């Protein structure tokens, strides 16, 4: 899929908005995300053993590692569809050392969805979210194949 320049515009738009407080913004998302689907906590070792959504906002760990992420992601998206360098490593250590099959990333794709639509709804109006909608299933359709090519998936 090819995203043209005025969906990449609002897309970035509103992630300069997110890159105000990456922190507070990967805590919302992975809480989200563990609270709708729970088993993709079981995911992570290091955090598994979080009992509710207190504990989850006090771990420190837990807040760096969102930020990691988002971080990786947002070097994604300000390359505008040209990402293939970094797609690779991160295909490489979700699909053979962590295993996280496509449908997890629907999921956290739906969480980044609805905690923007919280945060920024002068910024996520229709328009702008059926663009970051298909910025994440470009990443996904992306992700998906560099799976295939290295054994992990279908
Ligand atoms: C927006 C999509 C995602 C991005 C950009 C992302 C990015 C990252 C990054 C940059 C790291 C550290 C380096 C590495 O291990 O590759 C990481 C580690 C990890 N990711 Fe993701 N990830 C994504 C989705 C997920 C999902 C959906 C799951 C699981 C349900 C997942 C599970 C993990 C695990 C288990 C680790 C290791 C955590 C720790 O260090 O122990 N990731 N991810």
């Amino acid at each position: 899929m090819v995203l043209s320049e005025g969906e990449w515009q609002l897309v970035l738009h509103v992630w300069a908005k997110v890159e105000a407080d990456v922190a507070g913004h990967g805590q919302d998302i992975l809480i989200r995300l563990f609270k709708s689907h729970p088993e993709t906590l079981e995911k992570f070792d290091r955090f598994k053993h979080l009992k509710t959504e207190a504990e989850m906002k006090a771990s420190e760990d837990l807040k760096k590692h969102g930020v990691t992420a988002l971080t990786a992601l947002g070097a994604i998206l300000k390359k505008k569809g040209h990402h293939e360098a970094e797609l690779k490593p991160l295909a490489q250590s979700h699909a053979t050392k962590h295993k996280i099959p496509i449908k997890y990333l629907e999921f956290i794709s739906e969480a980044i969805i609805h905690v923007l639509h919280s945060r920024h709804p002068g910024n996520f109006g229709a328009d702008a979210q059926g663009a970051m909608n298909k910025a994440l299933e470009l990443f996904r359709k992306d992700i998906a194949a560099k799976y295939k090519e290295l054994g992990y998936q279908g």
